[PDB]
């Protein structure tokens, strides 16, 4: 049913490692007539140094080839310039040199500090940008005759203590998002999850279209989501089991202690 590839890692240097390693492994596989790839980037720490690890390596493949092309899976409607802002750290750690024909973010300008967003604003940015990636990337109907969302060709994942991974939390309208009828969704963070502002997100439809899904997770306290998504039968399942539906290669890099009951 689902068998995604998994690999343990003693360390956060080794976790990034095997991250950089996979990136590049799908950019190579895939060749340079398929450059550049579409790739929906994660925030977190954990992501960060796989994309440092980029930066300091691999800029010959990203820069002067041009082999990927850079969008954000989620974003946090804060400024560009935030420390809360996922672009913000992508730029900061990797995307100053990538050029700028080949960078995405979402459309944040409008929010400033004054005032805090809102549904609508995270809704008017959503709606922006999911137009943006019908036009530029290949469209999949989700299901015969359903709706069409944009195919990405590598879709990086965080996972969360409560179960939920982007910005597709428990309860939430984006979770029931799953036919396809929206490509972007919107989200607000739950009691115990920072920062609290409202945030944009790739739905779980269109990431179940990406040709490659990696979620990059480390933890004790994210052992039973894990658990949760990989169980045969899971009743009182964590939000991100919806990644079983995913159509494409699904690869989980995680450390010890968050792997430790996997069997
Ligand atoms: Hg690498
Ligand atoms: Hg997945
Ligand atoms: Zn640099």
């Amino acid at each position: 049913s689902f068998k995604p590839t998994i690999s343990v890692h003693a360390t956060p240097q080794e976790l990034s490692a095997a991250g950089c390693r996979k990136i590049v492994e799908i950019i190579e596989a895939s060749g340079s007539q398929q450059w550049p790839l579409s790739i929906a980037l994660a925030g977190g720490s954990t992501p960060k140094m796989t994309y440092a690890r980029l930066h300091d390596e691999h800029l010959n493949l990203l820069r002067e080839k041009r082999a990927l092309r850079f969008f954000m899976g989620d974003e946090r409607m804060v400024p560009a310039d935030s420390t809360d802002s996922n672009y913000n750290m992508a730029r900061e750690v990797l995307l100053h040199d990538i050029p700028d024909d080949l960078v995405f973010p979402f459309d944040t300008s409008a929010v400033t500090p004054s005032a805090e967003a809102t549904s609508a604003d995270a809704m008017r940015v959503a709606e922006a940008y999911g137009k943006q990636l019908a036009s530029l990337l290949p469209l999949k109907s989700v299901g015969e005759a359903g709706p069409k969302v944009p195919v990405f060709d590598v879709v990086l994942l965080g996972l969360g203590s409560d179960g939920h991974t982007a910005s597709i939390f428990p309860g939430s309208q984006a979770e029931k998002e799953t036919d396809g009828k929206v490509v972007v969704s919107v989200g607000f963070p739950s009691e115990t999850m920072k920062p609290k502002v409202w945030r944009v997100t790739l739905s779980p439809a269109t990431i179940m279209q990406a040709r490659n899904v990696i979620v990059l997770a480390t933890g004790a306290e994210k052992k039973w989501v894990v658990d949760g998504i990989l169980a045969d039968t899971a009743h009182k399942a964590p939000v991100a089991r919806f990644l079983r539906g995913c159509e494409g290669n699904v690869s989980f890099l995680l450390d010890k202690e968050i792997a430790e009951n996997l069997a």
